[PDB]
């Protein structure tokens, strides 16, 4: 996509595209984060990662 942080609907709105039909999994209830999360949402949100990451929960 462009070049900005992806927080919330912004991290599903891309991986959306990134995984396409594959899908990723988003926090299904871990909406205060844990061991994972902080490694999807706040690697992308709090830093730009590159489609790349996006890529690698696409499944």
């Amino acid at each position: 996509f462009v070049n900005q942080h992806l927080c919330g609907s912004h991290l599903v709105e891309a991986l959306y595209l990134v995984c396409g039909e594959r899908g990723f999994f988003y926090t299904p209830r871990t909406e205060e984060g844990s061991r994972r999360s902080r490694g999807i949402v706040e690697q992308c949100c709090r830093s730009i990662c590159s489609l790349y990451q996006l890529e690698n929960y696409c499944g």
